[PDB]
């Protein structure tokens, strides 16, 4: 019943921007803390950003993306967004959103490729 679906990835050149979406279903997005993470091919998973559930606002970013990425939420559309500006090739990876409703639930991921 709980389902996350990432989208918005693609192929851009260094310096461009993307906007990832995490469409949630089977539960209300606004009442859960959600994270974005990413996994590059030859490496292991890296936390990217987090947004606190509704009540006291709190957003957090990995140091390597702070100032370039913005996480935000649309409670009506039940969606979490990651605005990514000033993209670098080091940002190339599959991006996932994750929430814990008892267990953890993540999506299939969305591919972000940044060419130099």
């Amino acid at each position: 019943q709980v389902q996350l679906v990432e989208s918005g990835g693609g192929l851009v050149q260094a310096g461009g921007s993307l906007r990832l979406s995490c469409a949630a279903s089977g539960f209300p997005v606004a009442y859960k803390t959600m994270w974005w993470y990413r996994q590059a091919p030859g490496k292991e998973r890296e936390w990217v950003a987090a947004i606190e559930s509704y009540g006291i606002k709190w957003t957090r970013y990995a140091d390597s993306v702070k100032g370039r990425f913005t996480i935000s939420r649309d409670n009506a559309k039940n969606t979490v967004y990651l605005q990514m500006n000033s993209l670098k090739p080091e940002d190339t990876a599959v991006y996932y959103c994750i929430v814990w409703v008892g267990a953890q639930y993540h999506g299939q991921g969305t591919q972000v490729t940044v060419s130099a």
